[PDB]
Order: structure tokens, then sequence, then C-alpha cells
């Protein structure tokens, strides 16, 4: 069975695998320690850029605000602002920055425009979502350390609100278009999820990696010939060190999209 697959693969993975697939055909879905908390790591960056997207529908100037960069604003990974230090960025250059590069300062500065982690949180739960929670700025929101409740939220509940966000009632039109554009054109998710799919398939995703050997992918799939899937795969190892797993995602991805 799928869930056999999924075991046996954890198994020899040497970590802790939590999966939840959304069918949107019948909304079927396929859970694998579904409700388990982990580290979200960077794939908290859609909530961040998606709370402005909810701003923006009220005020028509905001996506397009300049945001002065300055080389205190550099962080641990930052190959986007890094190129524009001394100058600005507008919110959506850094909407698209966080999102398509894991772009950490643009992170910090998507938070700090909207008044700390917390709000971040707010947003989610105006989703509906009552698990995800964001405690702190990057890059030590992803620590990921076994049992910290800080940055995490469940499988099912990404997938959840990852659906809402990016098909669902969440944002309003052309703010969800630009989520979708967004996450189709990440860079950074050649090996995770997208890996285990049909290479035709069009999708949209989000990573993160952290600590513990933490590796994480977000998406929004959509089969050529069938309804959109949603697959949260998230990873983690009991050792600090651990190297990130990038492949584990995508065998869990091929694992779950089987036979359709
Ligand atoms: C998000 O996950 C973020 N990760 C980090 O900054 C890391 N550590 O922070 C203490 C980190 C550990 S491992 C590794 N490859 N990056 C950024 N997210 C992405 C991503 O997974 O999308 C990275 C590849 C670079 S940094």
């Amino acid at each position: 069975s799928v869930q056999q697959q999924l075991e046996a693969l954890e198994k020899s993975s040497g970590g802790r695998l939590g999966v939840a697939l959304i069918n949107t055909a019948d909304n079927s879905q396929i859970l694998y320690r579904a409700d388990e908390r982990f580290a979200m790591c960077s794939t908290s960056k859609v909530m961040a850029a998606a709370a402005v997207l909810k701003q923006s529908e009220s005020d028509k100037h905001l996506l397009n605000q300049r945001v002065e960069i300055k080389k205190s604003d550099l962080v641990n990974y930052n190959p986007i602002a890094e190129k524009h230090v001394n100058g600005t960025m507008t919110l959506a250059e850094l909407g698209a920055a966080a999102l398509q590069y894991s772009d950490n300062t643009a992170m910090n500065k998507l938070i700090a425009h909207l008044g700390g982690p917390d709000k971040v949180t707010a947003f989610a739960r105006s989703l509906g979502d009552e698990t995800f929670r964001l405690d702190r700025t990057a890059p030590t929101l992803n620590t990921a350390i076994p049992g910290d409740p800080r940055d995490t939220t469940t499988p099912l509940a990404m997938a959840q609100t990852l659906k809402n966000l990016t098909l669902g009632k969440a944002l309003a039109e052309t703010q969800r278009a630009q989520l979708v554009t967004w996450l189709k054109g990440n860079t950074t998710g050649s090996a995770s999820i997208r890996a285990g799919l049909p290479k035709s398939w069009v999708v949209g995703d989000k990573t993160g990696s952290g600590d513990y050997g933490t590796t994480n992918d977000i998406a929004v799939i959509w089969p050529e010939n069938h309804a959109p899937l949603v697959l949260v795969t998230y990873f983690t190892q009991p050792e600090q060190k651990a190297e990130n797993r990038n492949d584990i995602l995508a065998a869990a991805a091929k694992i779950v999209t089987h036979g359709f």
C-alpha cells in the first residue's frame, strides 16, 4: 500500500517523515504523521508573503512600496537582497525574492513590514489555520530542534492552508494569482517534490531546510488531465548536523502521486 511504502521510506531514511496530499478531484487525502508538528523552516515564507498580499487587497500602493536595503540587513543567505544594498526593493520584489530564491533578508523585511512574527501567526489564524505558528525571524526560525514548538506546523494544516491560499478562499483573485505565479517560478525546488513527478506537470512550491537535517517542501501540482494536488512533505532527523535530504521528499512525492 501507499502507507506501507511511506513507512518503509521513513524506516530506511534515518528520520521522521510527514506527508499530506490533498487530491482536489474528490477531496481525498494521503496522510503520514500529518497531525505531528515539524519545524517549517523557510516554508513559512509562504505565509509571510501571503499576509502582505492580503494587506495589498485594501492598499493599491502597497506592492510598489519601496523598502531600503542596508548592509546590516544581510544575514546568512540573501542572494537577491545583497544586490540591492544601498538601494531599495519593492514589497513585491521582496515577496518574489523570499519565495523564489528563499532570500532570508527578504523574509525579514516582510516580517518587519507586517509588525513581527506574531502578525504572521494572526494571518494564518484568519484563514482558519489553528496550527501554524511563527515565533522568530530568519535565520533562527530554522534551528528545527526536535520537540521545539517554535516555528512549526503540521503537514495537514499546511496542506489545507496552502490549498486555501492557492486554489481556494484565502486571497482575492489578483492576489491568489500573484501567489501562484511566485510559487510556479520558484528556483530552489528542482531536487525536491518536483523530482518525484512527471517532468511535464506544472508545479508551484516553496522549500525549506534547516538544522537536524530538516528538509521540507510544500507544493501545488497541476497534472495535464486531472484536478490539482496539494502536497506537503516534511522531513527531520535526530542529529543536529545531519545532512539535508531533498531525495527523501522526491521519493515521497513519487510514492503518493503514483498511478495517478
Ligand atoms: C529556509 O529554510 C532557509 N534556511 C536557512 O537559512 C538554513 N539555516 O538557517 C539557520 C539552512 C540550513 S540548510 C540549508 N541548505 N539552508 C533558506 N532556505 C532554503 C530553502 O530550503 O529553500 C536554502 C536552500 C537556503 S537558506
